[PDB]
């Protein structure tokens, strides 16, 4: 029993973290085979950040301008190129600790583990969700750029996030490993803001199923609802719409607990309309939306 | 900025996890140098569990009755001994991935990372605190015994917990790496229950200081309190007493934010009386007690957002 925000074991990713230095800037890189991946903003000075022309800044750099340190060993940079907002530094040694991996782009609502790093050294691991507004509520300080997000699908690491910046509200923005930003953000010091966020409905339902599996049932009721009436309520409370795809994905949890998805939707409707009335669910006074249906099944059954 | 429940990177511990089998029972073991540590209850049947005589059960076992599997490799057991509630299996290979490590016994209120494992293979990592009633609120299923708790302040792993059992209320109990249980618990299937738990006051204060460092001051007030009046009020909400040791430990956070410890105590007294009135603190609608003063300093910026 028990239910905790759980990250994947980070060992396979720790063996890939390196320190990348360009001029006075030091940040983190991901070393896979003979390539080190890092944010392209490593080549910028503070003044360049206002309106950088990355192609022009890069042409002025030689391979020896990039210092890559893996533990206490210097790696030799033998090539460099850009792919979208990530710099790819070709090195002379393949990482002997390279795990089986893929680069995947995740959808809003999906969760992943973040390995926070400073000077190429891992400092902590925590679980995040890609918000509907394409930000992540992480915990990052100066020097954390290049820290990565991932999931592990068996023995294969799926890298899905690389950290680039913090927005004025204290939330975080980054790219996939192909350098495409999540959300309408850019790698330049211009005015940017997180858009209004919404709650991930399918994940709140998954967490209510986790609460039932763990013995917390007070919120269950005799009522059911239709998908259309439930979505009229969800919109009023700034919850994402629930689709038939979401209902299908919750199928297994519904079968195990004997609570149909629309039966759980009626409990959620009541919680949104009346609050918790001084009670908690899995030790929380708010409805948690950062556990996917898969996360619940993986932790509660495996 | 941001504030999350953050665990230590688990790689140094993943390289130590093995599977231990004795008869039909399989659980996890920790392989450090040439010794595999695991719960001694691996030698019990379900019937043995009511009143096991571990010395009598162990004397009937030979080294070859213990099967230890590290990845896809079988390790050879060449010795065995019991130390309190842990079994120590001497093996013929030293773990080449053994990190720099130590065994530390922790006090209530201290936090640590748990690497949940099943069949010697890591499943997930999360942060836990040793509750005042000597239990932990973890996430463990059948097969998780032998999973360990640790901290990694620097490059040295400090192992502080080994998982043995789940109590009737769904909370968890275990030992230090010398086999001494935390709390009054025993490794037998008798009626035992967790004592009434309380909130870890020093950690809630640490977390209020984290909220101030990150730019939030809404909960502060113009008042102060004496330590004794604070404790009289706190104990009415089932909060642990705050001692002069706790006040001293909060000194650095107090100096960084400019808020005296007893002034933060007055804010906590008011939050206990009023609740949050629809507001949140670091994204929570409840007062958080599983971040120590040391955890706050590790994670937070050294510059407060004034
Ligand atoms: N791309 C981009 C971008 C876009 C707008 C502005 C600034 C940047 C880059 N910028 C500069 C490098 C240093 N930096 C951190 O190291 C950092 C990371 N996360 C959290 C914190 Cl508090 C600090 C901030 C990010
Ligand atoms: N020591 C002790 C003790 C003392 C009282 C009763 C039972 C035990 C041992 N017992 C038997 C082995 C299997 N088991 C789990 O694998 C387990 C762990 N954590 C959580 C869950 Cl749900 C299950 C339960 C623990
Ligand atoms: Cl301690
Ligand atoms: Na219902």
């Amino acid at each position: 029993s028990g239910f905790r925000k759980m990250a994947f074991p980070s060992g396979k990713v720790e063996g890939c973290m390196v320190q990348v230095t360009c001029g006075t800037t030091t940040l983190n890189g991901l070393w896979l085979d003979d390539v080190v991946y890092c944010p392209r903003h490593v080549i910028c000075t503070s003044e360049d950040m206002l309106n950088p022309n990355y192609e022009d800044l890069l042409i002025r750099k030689s391979n020896h301008n990039f210092l890559v340190q893996a533990g206490n060993v210097q790696l030799r940079v033998i090539g460099h190129s850009m792919q979208n907002c990530v710099l790819k530094l070709k090195v002379d040694t393949a990482n002997p600790k390279t795990p089986k991996y893929k680069f995947v782009r995740i959808q809003p609502g999906q969760t992943f583990s973040v390995l926070a790093c400073y000077n190429g050294s891992p400092s902590g691991v925590y679980q995040c969700a890609m918000r509907p507004n394409f930000t992540i509520k992480g915990s990052f300080l100066n020097g954390s750029c290049g820290s990565v997000g991932f999931n592990i699908d068996y023995d294969c690491v799926s890298f899905c996030y690389m950290h680039h910046m913090e927005l004025p509200t204290g939330v975080h923005a980054g790219t996939d490993l192909e350098g495409n930003f999540y959300g309408p953000f850019v790698d330049r010091q211009t005015a940017q803001a997180a858009g209004t966020d919404t709650t991930i409905t399918v994940n709140v339902l998954a967490w209510l199923y986790a609460a039932v599996i763990n013995g917390d049932r007070w919120f269950l009721n005799r009522f059911t609802t239709t998908l259309n009436d439930f979505n009229l309520v969800a919109m009023k409370y700034n919850y994402e719409p629930l689709t038939q795809d979401h209902v299908d994905i919750l199928g297994p949890l519904s079968a195990q607990t004997g609570i149909a998805v629309l039966d759980m939707c009626a409990s959620l409707k009541e919680l949104l309309q009346n609050g918790m009335n001084g009670r908690t669910i899995l030790g929380s006074a708010l409805l948690e939306d950062e556990f996917t249906p898969f996360d619940v099944v993986r932790q509660c059954s495996g």
